[PDB]
């Protein structure tokens, strides 16, 4: 059998899921090399956990703007774990986009390496605890700083009004930069699993890497329950609504006029076809058409 083109993917955005955690971890990295980079007290200049943090949220924003406003994280599987909500029987696209971008944050993070072949990895976010929260620690910090992050985009994707201001990205982003700074800088564990990941390929650990899974699944999770009621699987639609304010309308009617001049009735003709002549009627009235 002909063997050339194997996998052949299933979406055009199963790639867009690796794709975005690469984009935003990998140079999210950077951000914390230079934190450290120059090392050593030698200027005024410093680094904290707001910059590089602030740093990861907008990116985010990107990965949204690359694509449309229409996009979240989908460099994130924190914020994809809510998005689950209560569904999962046999294989689903979602269990396609979690190991994508688990995929996306590795391969990220492998590239950057060679990167600090000149370099010493001496704070690449990779296993470099914080003093504050151990790993574990991260327990409770991860759970809330996480669980800020699913409730924006649930929020996001909300058709009702409540808080609106700019574009969702933005705003879900907000969340992200600022949930990273009590999270990531506490463990150095992201506040994503996805951050922790791609940095833990290279240095395996203990339980403290499981953590690093757990902390963001049980806050976003609990977000679900936060704000999530009103149950009804498939919109079915017994009959239009099941209650009336105002009679007269069925769809969706403002007012009852009571045809007093028809204006739209009969089809003139509905999509020409040549006509190749006019009423005509005489000009005697040129009004229109001008342009001095």
């Amino acid at each position: 059998m002909a063997s050339e083109f194997k996998k052949k993917l299933f979406w055009r955005a199963v790639v867009a899921e690796f794709l975005a955690t690469t984009l935003f971890v990998f140079i999210s990295i950077g951000s914390a090399l230079g934190f450290k980079y120059p090392v050593g007290n030698n200027q005024t200049a410093v680094q904290d956990n707001v910059k590089v943090s602030l740093a990861f949220g907008l990116s985010i924003a990107t990965l949204a703007q690359s694509v449309g406003h229409i996009s979240g994280a989908h460099l994130n599987p924190a914020v994809t774990l809510g998005l689950l909500l209560s569904c999962q029987i046999s294989i689903f696209r979602a269990l396609m986009y979690i190991i994508a971008q688990c995929v996306g944050a590795i391969v990220a993070t492998a590239i950057l390496s060679g990167i600090t072949s000149s370099l010493t990895g001496n704070s690449l976010g990779r296993n470099d605890l914080a003093d504050g929260v151990n790993s574990g620690q991260g327990l409770g910090i991860e759970i809330i700083g996480t669980l800020q992050l699913v409730l924006c985009v649930l929020a996001t994707t909300d058709r009702r009004r409540r808080d609106l201001g700019g574009s969702a990205p933005l705003a879900i982003g907000l969340s992200v930069a600022l949930g990273h700074l009590l999270a990531i800088d506490y463990t150095g564990c992201g506040i994503n699993p996805a951050r922790s990941f791609g940095s833990a390929v290279i240095t395996h650990n203990f339980s403290n890497h499981w953590i690093f899974w757990v902390g963001p699944f049980i806050g976003g999770a609990l977000a679900v329950l936060i704000y999530d009621f009103i149950l009804a699987p498939r919109s079915s639609d017994l009959t239009d609504r099941v209650k009336v304010w105002t009679s007269g309308q069925v769809e969706e009617y403002d007012l009852d006029a009571d045809d007093i001049n028809s204006r739209v009735e009969m089809k003139p003709k509905a999509l020409e076809q040549k006509l190749i002549s006019e009423e005509d009627l005489n000009s005697a009235v040129d009004h229109h058409h001008h342009h001095h």
